[PDB]
């Protein structure tokens, strides 16, 4: 139908905003910090204490999949990145200092994308 072509054309312009979005919040951890997941081979029991994790890569993987349907989605997990690691890792290291710069930076590239998903329908 032509209602579903609308409806996959404004889901690929949606794909292109998050593209941007994910690369700019990426920019704010250059140490590579979130950018795959954590290995279970370098740390065997991670999954012991972090029941949904997430990272760059894998959101990226979604993203082109164009299985993000909203900024809402995209959104929440980005914050598992952030609060997983905060969770996993203690105050005084650099994995949770990293998250912390990432929450803050990115804060402000999230209020951006917000307004414009609203503009532009
Ligand atoms: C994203 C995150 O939580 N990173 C810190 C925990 N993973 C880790 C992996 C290899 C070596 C040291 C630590």
């Amino acid at each position: 139908s032509m209602e579903q072509v609308a409806m996959e054309l404004r889901l690929t312009e949606l794909t292109r905003l998050l593209r941007s979005v994910l690369d700019q919040l990426q920019d704010k951890d250059p140490a590579r910090i979130f950018a795959q997941p954590v290995s279970l081979k370098e740390v065997p029991d991670y999954l012991d204490h972090i029941k949904h994790p997430m990272d760059f890569a894998t959101m990226r993987k979604r993203l082109e999949a164009q299985g993000y349907k909203n900024l809402h989605e995209f959104e929440e997990d980005f914050d598992l990145i952030i609060d997983n690691c905060m969770k996993y890792n203690a105050r005084d290291t650099v994995f949770y200092r990293a998250a912390v710069r990432l929450r803050d930076q990115g804060g402000v590239v999230l209020r951006q994308a917000r307004r414009e998903v609203d503009s532009i329908g």
